[PDB]
């Protein structure tokens, strides 16, 4: 069925719009030099043709390994919205988001579940919770899906084991620049 976690044949997650209700994505970095993980989703400018819109949302995460985070904020994650369909402005705003334990494996997922809007969970394992494993909290960009809503974790030493997301949402309709096998 197309609504469950398939592989994706990618280094990045790519959806159309048009395609299943867009249950959820996930991608796995396991493993990066300094970190800062850097999330984005994007959209097109027309709707199935020429798709090169803004890149609709970003969530970039500073952790207590990379230099140059917040000492105060260290551990957290920031969502940043583009002026697209449902924005028409730059939404920028802070989360909870833990992500503090130099464990090197981190994940980030997104759904789409009303297909209107973007809601993200971010995963992450801690050290001190390798235990129960993956930390899960969401965070909502406000942002909405259009026709190429592709996905992707990028972050320096950051290398994708594996990709994911829902074999619904892992629409390859996209072009091979954005690290993807066609």
């Amino acid at each position: 069925t197309f609504l469950e976690l398939v592989e994706v044949p990618c280094n990045s997650v790519h959806v159309q719009g048009v395609m299943t209700p867009n249950q959820m994505v996930k991608v796995t970095g396991a493993g990066w030099d300094n970190g800062v993980l850097e999330f984005y989703v994007t959209r097109p400018t027309k709707t199935g043709g020429d798709t090169s819109r803004s890149h609709l949302a970003s969530i970039m995460c500073y952790s207590k390994d990379i230099d140059g985070v917040p000492s105060d904020k260290a551990g957290k994650c920031f969502l940043k919205n583009f002026s697209g369909e449902d924005s028409s402005e730059i939404d920028e705003k802070e989360v909870s988001l833990p992500i503090k334990s130099h464990n090197d494996a981190f994940m980030f997922v997104c759904s789409s579940n009303d297909g209107s809007a973007l809601q993200c969970d971010v995963f992450a394992l801690d050290n001190t919770n390798s235990s129960d494993g993956w930390k899960v909290n969401t965070v909502d960009l406000g942002v909405s899906v259009s026709p190429d809503l592709a996905f992707g974790l990028t972050a320096d030493g950051v290398k994708v084991k594996k990709l994911y997301a829902s074999s619904g949402l892992t629409a390859i309709n996209d072009d091979p620049s954005l690290g993807c096998k066609a």
